[PDB]
């Protein structure tokens, strides 16, 4: 006998460039917690249902997990764009959802069954602008790009734009694109002609990487900040050597000294031969929230005897009250399921000159 937890992430489509790291983190969590006896002796079982890259796919994944797989709760989805459409399905069904990396404004507000372990754009994004200004205090003109078809990108770019204004910088242009675009010559040239010292991009991985590369191809030599959608080594293949120098804020640091992060990091590093990326840590933390909440609930009210609808409701109630020592640091939730997290960072992409390999270097 095992306790089913649903994992609804992008395992196909271009969104899987972001989902990949999350699936990896979730699998590491499953082994980590089951090796510790699962929920008071009862193993958990992660049940994966691919969301693909759109809303319909996420709705279908949630409904399958809820109705066929009878999961006690869901971790997912990958994108805020997907969460806004699909999470209300779980809310109405009274099934908890914990978002691992949905950072758009308004996610926890979707309902009483929606929480997230991922700090939102308003708290993560401004640090990368401050970091850019530290590396070049003479930055004055800023060009901003964003994917207008993506909910998170629209949310993130508003934060970036306000931060630019508050830092006393000149916003010379705001350019729009679609996440499905591969070509950005017109927008990139429009920005370059305005001589920005800093470019900020809010998109996803393939699009963001393509835009970074094209900006460099077209001769742009200034600073570049990428938003959370570019926060994966999967961009390295796209912009290659031209990814070098891109600043990306982080809601996770491998060097954080919590015991579980040490164990998570070591488990990750030993397998993947590189530092755990943010999306992997965040997915681990989401599974952790479910395991530790299930343990706490089971101790007070043996879960093997609770019928599924009540189990879901009590698990949701429980997880909202918990304090968790996760790879992300010590976290908890507000009464509406917003994450409470103290520490944030900025990393910078460092490419090898050949362009075949790179890493994220954390700024001190
Ligand atoms: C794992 S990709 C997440 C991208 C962005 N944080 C969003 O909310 O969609
Ligand atoms: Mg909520």
């Amino acid at each position: 006998n095992t306790i089913p937890i649903g994992i609804a992430l992008a395992q196909t489509s271009n969104v899987a460039l972001l989902g990949q790291e999350q699936v990896a983190g979730a699998k590491i969590a499953e082994k980590y917690f089951n090796d510790k006896g699962g929920v008071n002796g009862t193993p958990i079982k992660l049940i994966f249902q691919d969301t693909a890259g759109d809303e319909a796919g996420t709705i279908n994944a949630f409904q399958t997990l809820i109705n066929k797989d009878k999961v006690v709760g869901i971790v997912g989805p990958t994108l805020s764009q997907q969460a806004f459409s699909a999470n209300p399905i779980a809310e109405r069904a009274k099934v908890p959802v914990v978002g691992p990396s949905n950072t758009a404004k308004g996610i926890p507000e979707i309902g009483d069954y929606v929480a997230r372990v991922s700090a939102p754009v308003s708290v993560v994004a401004p640090n990368s602008v401050k970091a850019a200004l530290k590396q070049n205090p003479n930055i004055k003109k800023v060009a901003v790009f964003f994917a207008q078809n993506d909910a998170f990108s629209k949310s993130e770019t508003e934060i970036f734009q306000q931060t630019v204004k508050d830092q006393g910088l000149e916003l010379v242009t705001v350019q729009k694109f679609q996440t499905t675009d591969t070509d950005f010559q017109s927008q990139a040239t429009n920005a370059i002609n305005l001589k920005p010292d800093l470019v900020i991009i809010s998109g996803l991985a393939a699009d963001g990487g393509n835009l970074v590369r094209q900006l460099r191809e077209l001769g742009y030599q200034g600073a570049i900040i990428g938003g959370d959608g570019l926060n994966t080594s999967n961009v390295f293949a796209v912009c290659k050597a031209l990814c070098d120098g891109v600043l990306i804020a982080q809601a996770y640091s491998p060097e954080y000294t919590g015991e579980i992060n040490k164990a998570f990091r070591q488990a990750y590093v030993d397998q993947y031969k590189k530092e755990p990326p943010q999306f992997s840590a965040q997915a681990f933390a989401a599974v952790q929230v479910y395991v530790e909440s299930l343990k706490a609930l089971d101790t007070k009210n043996k879960v093997s005897k609770i019928q599924l609808p009540e189990l879901r409701t009590e698990l949701n109630k429980q997880l909202l009250t918990g304090k968790y020592n996760t790879p992300l640091g010590e976290i908890s939730f507000t009464p509406i399921g917003e994450v409470v997290q103290k520490d944030f960072y900025v990393a910078q992409i460092k490419m090898e000159k050949d362009g075949s390999q790179g890493k994220f270097t954390f700024l001190k």
